[PDB]
């Protein structure tokens, strides 16, 4: 079964990676399960479509929670380059699932055994494209 931690935000990056102090260290995590456009991609040197909308809505939602919670699934906590790999919650709600909601990322990087919420999110991200909102207009 997966649980929530506790985390304290230290600085939102982009969309869907995120600097926090977890467990006493500061530390780069990145939103499992999405692909927000970035705003500082490396093809593209920077700012996608989207990307910098995703990277404000992803800022305000953890800049004015309460509190944030993480959420590691089952299989490994940490990518290549070293970052956390989770779910992140603000006031309990998941972020990765509010991006996707909005239209704001896309669900990509599915490996498992870390997708446990992966159908959830293809559910939000059907709606979002039935809506046709922000990259699905
Ligand atoms: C989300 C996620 C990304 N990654 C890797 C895939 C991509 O590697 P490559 O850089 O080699 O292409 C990169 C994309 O991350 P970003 O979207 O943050 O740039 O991070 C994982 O390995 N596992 C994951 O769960
Ligand atoms: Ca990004």
């Amino acid at each position: 079964k997966l649980h929530k931690e506790p985390a304290t935000l230290i600085k939102a990056i982009d969309g869907d990676t995120v600097k926090l102090m977890y467990k006493g260290q500061p530390m780069t995590f990145r939103l499992l399960l999405l692909v927000d456009t970035p705003e500082t991609k490396h093809p593209k040197k920077g700012v996608e479509k989207y990307g910098p909308e995703a990277s404000a809505f992803t800022k305000k939602m953890v800049e004015n929670a309460k509190k944030i919670e993480v959420e590691f699934d089952k299989g490994q906590r940490t990518d290549k380059y070293g970052r956390g790999l989770a779910y992140i919650y603000a006031d309990g709600k998941m972020v990765n699932e509010a991006l996707v909601r909005q239209g704001l990322a896309k669900v990509a990087y599915v490996y498992k055994p870390n997708n446990t919420h992966e159908q959830h999110l293809r559910k939000s991200e059907a709606q979002a494209k039935k809506e046709k909102l922000n990259i699905w207009s």
